[PDB]
């Protein structure tokens, strides 16, 4: 074949060449000893990796049997919880502690703000995310529905002045609320001056300074009529751009051209649920973009330089122009044929990701060719998804230690962002944080994956409530609060991020601005957004809410009990009219088909996907886990029949077809269903759902995408 032998490993040539030619030079790692390290790490850690995956299985089987041997009305929580304890699912909670993680950048320890997640296989997206640290508020307001397209203020082929004026008024209001003047409002401002280290704002009748002079952070141009004024509020920068000669500036009372907000403070470059990578060629493409980002030479459009300002006093300084990058590795489950052993057995992809994304990240710790791209404090930031419990966390930390040795990095260089998205992590969260107490830089919650796990875990208990209902169930509200509580009690405030989930409705920005404010109000120092535009709008929330104060107020509170966490989301007796059952089935089948068809046919793992009511959603692969699990649960307990499932898939497929009309490379699923690899993938996810380990959709998706790629190669 086309593989390179390195001890017991057989490495795909594309990967071997990529690493030797592009990734290794400049790192001062001996190529030969790097590869020997790969072979030794893979050999040493593979059995523990497999042991952990079998443990998930054995635990799940015991819970399955517990439910099946019982026939009682409601679950006896006391009994249930004692059972989870005996079998090792629920572990004892350790004593209080404070995390000791060190060498972490300010963006993570201190600054509260939006966090972008983007598919690393899409160079354009990744570049846009990296540059999304600063974004135009005017663009974000004019371009979306945050300013209503009421009569007269609608978006046309060209500039609407009525609408522009609403934009301007909106941002004036933001400035008054965020950086208030001593007297009067920015709405009446006439000009900006810097007089002896102090900001002077001219009003029609008088002039005034800031109510808090310290929020003045700097300017550009001459103090006597600056080209911009830089402000700071809750650690986030705001920049007023001054230019009376611009399209918008000409019509403005102070000649203001735009307001620029520091938005995406950090970004997660994603190798997991937002991308489709099923072989060596797909992995190399992702690795190559990750390398381009870290070397700062990725182009598809390039990376921004830092921003230059004059201090208020008159000196000079500089602010980062790029979002600080994390990478999200895949989790413990999947293998990938980018490397096989002599037996033909695929190597664990999570193990490979640590080695290769870790190797590659070394470049971000040094000079691009300009200044060094990423971490100035010398850290590598890796998000590790889908872990179940503190043993799996300890394993990931040991994998990182071993990689650090192979790479010649100081111990604890590789920091860990722990996703709390699996039930066995949730109920043992404190122990999970403790297992990573010297590497952890965040914890984070989310709707989709965690709900998918909830469904699979109690699959045998009975029929679950509908998908839309899940978002307001006691278990999940408790899960959200417990996560914040565990983080703050572990000393995250001032040290590590406490993060919340993605806003998926990309076009519903008015709704996001209205509702997402709940997350920083709950003490989240960060939350996920789908686009640079959403990052700029969500940044508004951090100007309104003092997250640090919120966190300080929550300290010491125990707002969720183990009993609440363990409250299974079972439907009541006879909860749904027949029409309601049908809507939910259609809803879920459309969700699966819509996402699956792009994934299997085009290898796209994230995009704006129209839902059943044509609302544009940007969800990752976890949308598949939840939908397939709910349908599998409804089929399992006799809520619906296999003909209902079939009929819905067939009803939804043409709909998904016409929803993809704009796409030149799209191939329809209807009417030849059993010919469409994608349609068959969607069906398999449902009918085999209950048998997939923890409801994970990767084994099936990966197989079907590989099958599609093979067909197309003929
Ligand atoms: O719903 C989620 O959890 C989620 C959505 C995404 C996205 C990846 C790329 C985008 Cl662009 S949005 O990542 N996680
Ligand atoms: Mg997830």
């Amino acid at each position: 074949t086309d593989r390179v032998s390195v001890g017991n490993l057989r490495i795909a040539r594309v990967l071997y060449d990529f690493v030797n030619n592009e990734a290794l030079p400049g790192t001062d790692i001996d190529p030969d000893s790097f590869w020997a390290g790969v072979d030794k790490v893979v050999a040493d850690l593979t059995p523990q990796n497999q042991a952990l995956l079998n443990a998930r299985d054995e635990l799940q089987a015991q819970i399955d049997k517990w439910h099946r041997r019982r026939v009682i009305e409601p679950i006896d929580m006391d009994a249930y919880r004692q059972f989870l304890t005996e079998i090792g699912y629920l572990l004892p909670e350790p004593d209080d502690f404070t995390i000791t993680t060190s060498g972490v950048d300010a963006e993570i320890t201190t600054t509260a703000g939006p966090q972008l997640v983007v598919p690393v296989l899409n160079a354009r997206f990744a570049l846009n995310a990296a540059n999304a640290r600063w974004g135009s508020l005017y663009d974000a307001l004019y371009g979306t529905d945050v300013i209503p397209e009421t009569d007269g203020a609608e978006k046309g082929p060209t500039y609407n002045k009525v609408r522009g004026d609403k934009v301007i008024a909106y941002a004036r209001k933001f400035l008054d609320d965020s950086v208030p003047l001593s007297s009067g409002s920015f709405g009446d401002a006439t000009g900006f001056t810097v007089q002896d280290g102090q900001l002077v704002v001219a009003l029609p009748d008088k002039s005034t300074g800031l109510a808090n002079p310290g929020q003045f952070a700097g300017y550009t141009g001459a103090a006597e009529s600056p080209t911009s004024v830089l402000l700071i509020n809750h650690g986030l920068h705001i920049e007023i751009l001054i230019d009376p000669e611009s399209q918008v500036g000409t019509t403005d009372r102070a000649g203001v051209k735009d307001v620029i907000l520091e938005s995406a403070i950090t970004t997660i470059m994603d190798f997991e649920d937002s991308v489709a990578a099923v072989d060596a060629a797909d992995k190399v493409l992702g690795y190559r973009n990750w390398l381009g980002l870290n070397k700062g030479d990725l182009a598809a459009r390039v990376l921004n330089r830092d921003r230059n300002y004059t201090a208020p006093g008159g000196g000079q300084f500089t602010l980062p122009g790029r979002s600080l990058m994390f990478v999200r590795n895949v989790g413990h489950l999947m293998t990938n044929d980018a490397i096989v052993d002599t037996d033909g057995s695929e190597v664990f992809e999570g193990i490979m990701d640590a080695l290769f994304t870790g190797l590659i990240a070394i470049h971000g710790l040094k000079a691009s060719d300009g200044p060094l791209i990423n971490s100035r404090t010398g850290s590598i930031y890796i998000v590790k998804p889908k872990m179940h419990g503190p043993a799996e966390v300890a394993f990931t930390c040991e994998l990182f230690s071993r990689v650090e040795d192979v790479l010649g990095l100081p111990q604890n260089t590789m920091k860990i962002g722990i996703m709390d998205e699996e039930r066995r992590t949730t109920v043992n969260l404190k122990a999970c944080i403790k297992a990573a107490a010297d590497r952890v830089v965040f914890i984070n919650t989310g709707f989709l994956d965690r709900t998918g796990d909830e469904i699979h875990t109690s699959m045998e208990a009975g029929p679950m409530v509908r998908k839309g209902t899940m978002k307001s169930q006691p278990w999940i509200l408790a899960y959200e609060d417990h996560n914040v509580d565990a983080g703050l009690a572990a000393g995250f405030s001032g040290r590590a991020q406490v993060g919340k989930g993605m806003w998926t409705m990309t076009e519903l920005m008015a709704d996001m601005v209205e509702t997402k404010i709940a997350q920083p109000r709950a003490g989240a120092s960060t939350a996920w957004v789908p686009s640079p535009t959403a990052a700029t709008l969500h940044a508004l929330h951090y100007h309104q809410v003092d997250v640090a104060a919120v966190q300080q107020g929550l300290a010491g509170k125990r707002r969720a009990t183990i009993e609440q966490l363990l409250t299974i989301p079972l439907a009541k007796e006879l909860a749904w009219a027949p029409d309601e059952i049908r809507e939910e089935v259609d809803n879920n089948c459309q969700s699966i088909l819509g996402y699956v068809v792009r994934w299997v046919d085009q290898g796209v793992g994230a995009s704006k996907v129209p839902d059943i009511h044509d609302v544009a959603l940007m969800e990752d692969r976890a949308t598949l886990r939840i939908s397939s699990q709910l349908l599998a649960n409804w089929l399992r307990h006799g809520v619906i029949t296999s003909a209902d499932v079939r009929a819905s898939l067939e009803r939804m497929a043409p709909l998904v077809d016409r929803q993809n009309a704009g796409d030149v490379a799209y191939r329809p699923m209807a009417p030849n269903f059993d010919d469409s690899i994608a349609f068959l993938a969607a069906q398999e996810l449902i009918l085999s759902g209950a048998q997939q380990p923890n409801g994970y959709t990767e084994p099936i998706l990966h197989r079907r995408r590989r099958e599609f790629k093979a067909r197309a190669a003929e």
